[PDB]
């Protein structure tokens, strides 16, 4: 009985390493690939990082948002740091809970145009204000995107690589060479969310932007980043002509290199799927990611 008994030990660390306070309710929440969130006391988030990676950490994640309720004018509520352990084993951060109903498809398609276009203005002046912030007090919080592909791949050649087949070898080689080709890391630098999609995104009353969350991946890297998943075309993000749209409102960007980046990202994703798999040890990911490579070398 999984959750009853990750529920009692998460209420134990909290009460650990926050002496003052007392956990009276709590439980599991959310979840996504780094971490698992906890709503405890029916006011509080904490989270705690269960992914083995150390490039996109909490310590990083609470200095940006530390610096970002320091230097952002908005009524965009973020995540505010009350509480925090951070050690490499393991690490908590705790803050009262955003609150809101998250974005989706389905709620954004039952929007008036009015409510759409509204939504799409708060998103893209919130993308404006932070993507501008002199980031000078977070320097240290740069992300290089193909410096890190780079060390993931040297991990596959000195792991699984020579077990792979060759159409997955090739699928591989493919995508190195397409990365040491494309221009789009060329570009204007700046700090981003960097993991910008709906599912983070929370909508008030009014179907208007209320809050952001998860800003465990945001550094200083391309500005072209937080258009990857508005731009992508799935069925958990609300489609490609909704992160055009958005790209428009912006403003100032070539919505060309745009779509160029979220379009190599999207033929990392079965590596990156294979490369978290080798890391955290979780062999279905392997599997997934292997697999997914066959379905798209047959276009
Ligand atoms: N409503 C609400 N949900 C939250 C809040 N913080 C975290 N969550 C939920 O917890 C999930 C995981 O948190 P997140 O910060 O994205 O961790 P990660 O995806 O693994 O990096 C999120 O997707 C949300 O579902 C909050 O302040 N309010
Ligand atoms: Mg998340
Ligand atoms: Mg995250």
């Amino acid at each position: 009985d999984d959750n009853a008994t990750n529920v009692k030990a998460m209420k134990y660390l909290i009460e650990h390493y926050f002496d003052n306070f007392k956990v009276d309710s709590i439980e599991i929440i959310g979840s996504g690939y780094d971490s698992v969130a906890y709503l405890v006391n029916n006011e509080y988030i904490f989270k705690t990082k269960f992914s083995t990676n150390k490039k996109k950490g909490y310590a990083k994640e609470k200095a940006i948002y530390n610096f970002l309720n320091t230097n952002l004018e908005t009524n965009v509520k973020i995540p505010n740091i009350e509480y925090s352990y951070i050690s490499d084993e393991l690490s908590i951060l705790g803050y009262k809970e955003i609150k809101g109903t998250f974005l989706t498809p389905e709620i954004y398609s039952t929007m008036s145009e009015e409510e759409q276009n509204l939504l799409k203005r708060d998103i893209a002046s919130f993308l404006r204000q932070m993507h501008g912030l002199d980031y000078t007090d977070i320097s240290e919080c740069t992300i290089d995107n193909k410096q890190n592909v780079l060390e993931e791949y040297i991990l596959l050649r000195e792991t699984i690589y020579n077990d792979l087949t060759d159409i997955e070898k090739d699928y591989i080689e493919s995508f190195m060479e397409r990365l040491n080709a494309t221009t789009v890391f060329e570009g204007k630098k700046c700090l981003c969310h960097n993991d910008f999609s709906c599912n983070h995104l929370l909508l008030d009353g009014n179907n208007r932007l209320t809050g952001i969350i998860d800003f465990g991946d945001s550094g200083i890297i391309d500005e072209y980043c937080d258009f990857i998943y508005l731009l992508e075309d799935s069925e958990e993000e609300i489609g490609t002509n909704f992160g055009e749209d958005i790209l428009r409102m912006y403003g100032n960007i070539d919505i060309e290199k745009a779509k160029e980046y979220q379009d190599i990202v999207e033929e990392y994703y079965p590596i990156e799927t294979i490369v978290y798999g080798i890391k955290n040890i979780k062999q279905e990911f392997i599997e997934n990611g292997r697999k997914e490579i066959y379905k798209r070398t047959y276009k």
